[PDB]
């Protein structure tokens, strides 16, 4: 009634996009520790139940392509869809190897009026970068820093993954991300932000 | 450990700001039924434990001031502090009688480096736009929209109050708001947004 329904063949796709290396032209730098964060995330979301795919040094044009192609896929048998972005960022834009794409444009592909197969199911978006059913319902964003600090990993992620490894299967999504906020805030300063359009409670299990 | 602490003399002040009437020179419109919502809200946050106070048709002047005066008060005996805005809106700006004041201005007053006594305590902001602890930690915003549609109440408020009317004292803040995001979407379509920098679970008891 109040859980999001999990009685699905699969938990879902989980697209990690690990941009470490950027063209000189951007002025952005090699992002060190991102590899440690893709691994943490890759493994954590494997354990959860997600069919993880890690993209690497992904270009703005292939960030926009692979998410569109992922939204055109059939999700009829998936409980949700996660997507995880590990790049550089500015107000309302994630970076690629060749430039910047608006984050809203990347997520738009999974809107209800486009990705009918992910209707009524959580669309999760986690971002580590420096900054008659409605369509935008059943979305959720976890940005690393309120409008992002990290070779020994990054704070938001080291923490996100710690918390999923233990309570990931026994705690609601907001209970988790909240605990990730306290962890980042106390020590790991910055504070992570969480936007929820979710209309139900998201447990990754039973 | 993981719940926010409520063992305080008071739950906190709750400033409701009910802009129904907007000046001619300003171009904004009557938001009619905001008084049904403000009252709806007055009772809900009254039952919860809040010292709700309703100011009506404020100036952008009065708002930024009225929130500055509020941040400077003493909360050592308060568990949190609530605030509710019922005006017209556009992007990162709230409206008044004389114009618009950016919302960051209203909230900044309660940042960790300003209001030492509401530190590590929930700062709650509910907003209906019709059309080593960090500084920005422990705020929560509930916008009514990501338009926002409304006499006879408005959808966002109607639901928020219903859900609190019952589950206010036995449900975490995010669970409540998650239900308020469901009712607004299905029963009526638009969707409310919820921003949490909370670092703990917020129960009103
Ligand atoms: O500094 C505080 O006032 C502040 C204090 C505590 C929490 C957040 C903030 S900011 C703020 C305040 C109110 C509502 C939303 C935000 S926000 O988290 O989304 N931050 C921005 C930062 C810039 C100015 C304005 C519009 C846009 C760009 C986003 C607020």
């Amino acid at each position: 009634t109040y859980q999001y329904n999990m009685n699905f063949e699969k938990l879902g796709k989980c697209i990690i996009i690990n941009n470490k290396n950027f063209d000189k032209v951007t002025g952005m730098g090699v992002r060190n520790g991102t590899d440690k964060d893709a691994e943490a995330l890759f493994k954590c979301f494997r354990s959860l139940g997600f069919d993880v795919i890690v993209y690497n040094d992904c270009s703005c044009a292939k960030m926009q392509d692979l998410l569109k192609k992922a939204s055109e896929e059939d999700h009829t048998n998936a409980a949700c869809f996660a997507c995880i972005l590990l790049s550089h960022g500015e107000e309302n834009v994630i970076y690629g190897k060749d430039g910047v794409t608006p984050i809203k444009d990347l997520t738009a592909h999974f809107r209800g009026d486009r990705c009918k197969t992910l209707l009524e199911k959580p669309k999760l978006f986690f971002i580590q970068a420096c900054r008659k059913i409605p369509v935008e319902a059943d979305f959720l964003f976890a940005y690393s820093t309120v409008p992002s600090w990290r070779g020994r990993g990054s704070w938001f992620v080291q923490a996100l993954c710690s918390i999923l490894e233990e309570h990931g299967k026994d705690l609601e999504i907001m209970q988790i991300l909240t605990r990730v906020n306290d962890r980042v805030a106390r020590h790991f300063k910055q504070i992570p932000c969480v936007v929820s359009m979710l209309t139900k409670e998201l447990y990754f299990s039973q």
